[PDB]
């Protein structure tokens, strides 16, 4: 029979109140002999009526995918709601109910570091702008850089690990022409944070 | 049904001689009712014969796991040779196929770059020591640190991370609240299949 996942909203979404947080119960391998689908919401329990599903997609294996999105409060995400998706299928057999919410537990606030280029890799034509980010709890989070105030896009940061303490970390890398606009900046955005919002510059 | 999962050698294995990289096929999921499992192994399509496969294992949900290990060569990994365990089953239709292999594509030596903590940490009691490690393919490498040649374990290394130009970085992150430190890097396009980058405080 089909399967669901059920996946939680983006970190940054939750975290400024002009941006709509989402959570998505994707379905797949809906076959043609039994496509309906049918989906219930529910907020700790309390069913919701305010989801929207989207349109299916024949998938190149001949299955179908289905998607239904429902709009979260910032706030319920933030205070550990619980939300839980319900799929209903008459080649399942019985609902299969999912359910996601915030990781629990303190949240711990990113201390950021920027971290100049080794003096060595300027033997090379590209240099790595490095951002430190590390202490912070749950490892939602968003990292982004800029300079003279607009984004810097050439970066990469990795996957949140989680460190000895039990918080999280993370390194994010800016990749720049060996050139030092010389002001950079990495911004971070987390929960925990004042205004869920921080920056650290780096000189050249 | 059952299911089958096959497991790459540790890249530590595979880029020393004193090691013995493993390729391991595991089957899941076997029942009772038709518990005979044949392994059969392949090299690039040959089919070799020196797996050493152990002895059914019933699990607690009363299902049984086999598992099947060939020992391969160091060079025919690092040669990109395909590894494929079939696995037969009187209650699968057809036997099931798993092939693994070194990631595809042309091997690029890591870069290897330790940074110091920044002047603002110390306002804490622990530091973070950095080693950068960018430019490699494939993702395959081991990163350890050490201190006047022993082993030091207060570390964390990120997973690789796809860069834009296709080869893959990470950062591997040392607290230490020994005034030489050593970020070490094995990985198959290095010389010697080593290299060290020292930090001093
Ligand atoms: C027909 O073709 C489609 C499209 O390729 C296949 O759909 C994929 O199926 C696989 C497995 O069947 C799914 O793999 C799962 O990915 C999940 C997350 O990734 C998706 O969701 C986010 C949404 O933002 C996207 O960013 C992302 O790109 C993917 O779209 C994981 O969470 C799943 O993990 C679950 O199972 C593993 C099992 O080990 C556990 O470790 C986890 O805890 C969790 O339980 C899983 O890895 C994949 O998501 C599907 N894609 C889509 C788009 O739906 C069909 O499978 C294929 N049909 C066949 C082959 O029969």
């Amino acid at each position: 029979g089909p399967s669901v996942f059920l996946f939680p909203p983006k970190p940054k979404d939750t975290l400024m109140i002009s941006r709509t947080p989402e959570v998505t119960c994707v379905v797949v391998d809906v076959s043609h002999e039994d496509p309906e689908v049918k989906f219930n919401w529910y907020v700790d329990g309390v069913e919701v009526h305010n989801a929207k599903t989207k349109p299916r997609e024949e998938q190149y294996n001949s299955t179908y995918r289905v998607v239904s999105v429902l709009t979260v409060l910032h706030q319920d995400w933030l205070n550990g709601k619980e939300y839980k998706c319900k799929v209903s299928n008459k080649a399942l057999p019985a609902p299969i109910e999912k359910t996601i919410s915030k990781a629990k537990g303190q949240p711990r606030e990113p201390q950021v570091y920027t971290l100049p280029p080794s003096r060595d890799e300027y033997l090379y034509g590209d240099v790595s702008l490095t951002c430190l980010v590390k202490g912070f709890y749950p490892s939602d989070i968003a990292v982004e850089w800029e300079s003279n105030g607009q984004p810097e896009n050439n970066y990469k940061t990795t996957p949140p690990v989680l460190d000895s303490d039990g918080s999280f970390f993370l390194y994010s890398k800016l990749t720049v022409p060996r050139h030092s606009g010389n002001v950079f900046s990495c911004s971070v955005m987390h929960e925990a944070l004042h205004n869920h919002y921080t920056q650290k510059s780096l000189s050249l």
